[PDB]
């Protein structure tokens, strides 16, 4: 066990904050115990309920008041954040505020080290925003008007106006306890808060480290935490992890892709390269139920089916950074075997596809997902698969496909520069005879002579069938207006006007044509189904990341967040 005696702790600090001193004026109004009659300004001391500045923590360090050294980084922090919060921002004392912070993290971070605490930062996560209990499937804004009670039920500023009158006569659980409230017993609140993260500590230091620095999972190391510094010291090492990536249950689709990366890698002998893992985490067969308006006018009629049986799978790249997994690409298809009713028969499609940019070397990145992309063609054209489907839309503001919280600078690309990305990687698939040729949506309906809308795939979650179901209900009221009116290629046409409007974000790529596609023996699958409700689609992982804070933001936390959901396929694998 290891304490600090202030003086050894002093000399450690004191060159960060006399360094912070230094900063001519941006310290100077930092310097001394701000009172709110001299400064002229009333409201300082009656909204922060706690008062600090450098010399206040000058002192407190001369003294011998840092038992630990976080004491000594919270309260600077303090000094930021309290400030911040007081003016604003078009100020100078605001200006001066982050510079001073901008010195102390460069500083502190490598000082940390020295002590043994891995790192230095006053570091918390994202404003984790609830969700709705009473709409179901509705959820809670951030910053917005937000109702709640119990800390565990959470609801909207339109929920409560109409369900079960003014009072909270609604409470509902699996198990029989009820509950009436009354109608102005809630707590309002704008959802500003932010979750702070969380440390661990150590058997022989006690140190309150990063979990997410340190990397310690609770169940893979069940023995203790042990920081490395008392590892080194002691000549050990930590057990290993058998809850990485490559230990995953491999597959006949995951070695096809991971080999034709690795190999390609191999190639290049780029001196940042390190080896990939590409794992199918989850096999399920599925039903897509075709929509009320394309039902009764053509299932129920006897011209179409009335459901399409595909196959729904889950695979994530992972790559060995530093020693330590970390997943940076994920992709969502769906398979429709030959035991399928057209048009769906021999089709993929890839539901949502998403990464996180920190795959090392950075210029292979974009080469290595291609290869993933180009891999996946030519696996499902081996077993007999003919023709591809791309929905080239990438998400809006503030939206996650399927890695929760990305980070900031990972610029989401623009409709244009997305669909010119996948261009190229077709390009290259035909180039290497994978791909035969592809075509938009809009020239494929021209190259195939499609009449009616019962001759175009229909997939789930895909464009076409939300807008037929729309598309069907605009013709409705158009008689509608019609009729009224009077006193005093019906639908083949909407669609191939609406194709013409979206061409380029859809493509259809040719695996197979001509002589091939006829004479074909039957889809075989030869992987298992895997079971698995964590990647069974992408709202299931973003919730428990949501819940859970596993957050790709950072390399740090990505790092992390690959780690907790590992064990969490490896223990969703235990029943
Ligand atoms: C229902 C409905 O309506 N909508 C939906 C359902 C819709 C359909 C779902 N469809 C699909 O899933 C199939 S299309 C999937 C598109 N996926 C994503 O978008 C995920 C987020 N994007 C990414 O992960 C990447 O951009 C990735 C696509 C993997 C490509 O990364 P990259 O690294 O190969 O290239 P780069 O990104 O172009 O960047 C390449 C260079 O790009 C530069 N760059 C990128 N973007 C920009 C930019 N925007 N402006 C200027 N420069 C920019 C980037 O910084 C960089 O610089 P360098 O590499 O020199 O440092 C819903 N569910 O509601
Ligand atoms: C009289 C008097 O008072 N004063 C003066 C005379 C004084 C004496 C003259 N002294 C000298 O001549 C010797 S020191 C010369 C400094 N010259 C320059 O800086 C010219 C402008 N900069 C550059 O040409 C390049 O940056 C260069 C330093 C040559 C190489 O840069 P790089 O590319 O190898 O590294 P990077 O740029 O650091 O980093 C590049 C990585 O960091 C990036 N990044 C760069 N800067 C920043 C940043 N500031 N913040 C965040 N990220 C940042 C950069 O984008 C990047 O990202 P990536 O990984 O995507 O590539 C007078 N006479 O007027
Ligand atoms: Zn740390
Ligand atoms: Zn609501
Ligand atoms: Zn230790
Ligand atoms: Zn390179």
């Amino acid at each position: 066990k290891k304490i600090f005696k202030p003086e050894e702790l002093r000399q450690a600090l004191m060159p960060t904050l006399e360094a912070l001193y230094r900063q001519d004026p941006e310290s100077l109004p930092f310097r001394q115990p701000v009172d709110p009659q001299l400064l002229g300004i009333p409201d300082y001391f009656d909204i922060v309920k706690s008062p600090m500045d450098l010399s206040t923590i000058k002192r407190k360090l001369d003294t011998g008041q840092y038992q630990e050294p976080w004491q000594y980084v919270d309260d600077i922090w303090l000094m930021f954040n309290n400030a911040w919060l007081y003016n604003r921002k078009t100020s100078r004392v605001y200006k001066y505020c982050s510079k001073l912070s901008e010195v102390f993290e460069q500083e502190i971070d490598p000082v940390m080290q020295s002590l043994g605490y891995c790192c230095g930062r006053k570091l918390e996560f994202s404003p984790q925003t609830l969700c709705c209990y009473g709409k179901q499937l509705c959820t809670i804004p951030r910053d917005a008007t937000y109702y709640s009670y119990q800390n565990r039920y959470h609801f909207c500023e339109k929920c409560f106006n109409e369900i079960q009158g003014e009072s909270v006569s609604l409470g509902d659980d699996p198990s029989q306890p009820q509950t009436t409230i009354n109608k102005e017993q809630f707590s309002k609140r704008k959802n500003d808060t932010l979750d702070p993260e969380l440390f661990v500590e150590c058997t022989e230091c006690g140190r309150k480290m990063h979990q997410i620095c340190v990397l310690h999972h609770e169940i893979i190391w069940p023995a203790g935490f042990v920081c490395d510094g008392c590892l080194k010291k002691s000549a050990r090492t930590r057990k290993e992890n058998k809850f990485s990536a490559k230990r995953l249950p491999s597959t006949r689709l995951g070695t096809f892709l991971e080999n034709r990366v690795n190999d390609f890698l191999r190639r290049q002998n780029h001196p940042e390269s390190g080896e990939v893992t590409v794992r199918v985490v989850h096999a399920s067969d599925k039903t897509v139920e075709v929509k009320p308006g394309m039902k009764a006018r053509f299932v129920d009629s006897g011209e179409m089916a009335e459901s399409f049986p595909y196959r729904t799978k889950a695979l994530f790249a992972f790559e060995e950074i530093d020693g330590v997994d970390l997943c940076f690409f994920g992709m969502h298809v769906q398979e429709y075997g030959s035991d399928c009713p057209p048009p769906n028969q021999r089709r993929v499609y890839i539901s949502y596809l998403d990464s996180v940019h920190f795959f090392r070397p950075k210029c292979l990145r974009t080469a290595v997902y291609h290869e993933i992309l180009i891999g996946y063609l030519e696996y499902v054209k081996k077993l007999g698969y003919t023709t591809g489907h791309i929905w080239a839309c990438p998400p809006s503001e503030g939206d996650d496909y399927i890695f929760h919280c990305h980070p900031p600078d990972q610029k989401i690309p623009k409709p244009k520069r997305l669909q010119e990305w996948f261009k190229k990687m077709l390009d290259k698939a035909v180039s290497e005879r994978i791909v035969h040729d592809y075509k938009d949506i809009f020239k494929q309906a021209t190259e195939d002579r499609l009449t009616s809308a019962k001759e175009l795939p229909y997939f789930e979650g895909d464009f076409w069938p939300n807008v037929l179901e729309e598309s069907i209900k605009e013709l409705e009221q158009e008689e509608e207006e019609r009729k009224r009116e009077e006193n005093t290629n019906d639908l083949s046409q909407k669609l191939y006007a609406t194709m013409e409007k979206h061409k380029e974000v859809f493509f259809v790529i040719r695996l197979i044509a001509g002589p091939a596609a006829n004479s074909l023996p039957p889809i075989v699958d030869p992987d298992p189904l895997i079971p698995c409700d964590l990647m069974d689609g992408r709202d299931a992982f973003l919730t428990l990341a949501r819940d859970k804070h596993l957050e790709f933001s950072s390399l740090r936390r990505a790092q992390w967040s690959t780690m907790c959901m590992l064990v969490e396929l490896h223990t969703q694998s235990q029943d």
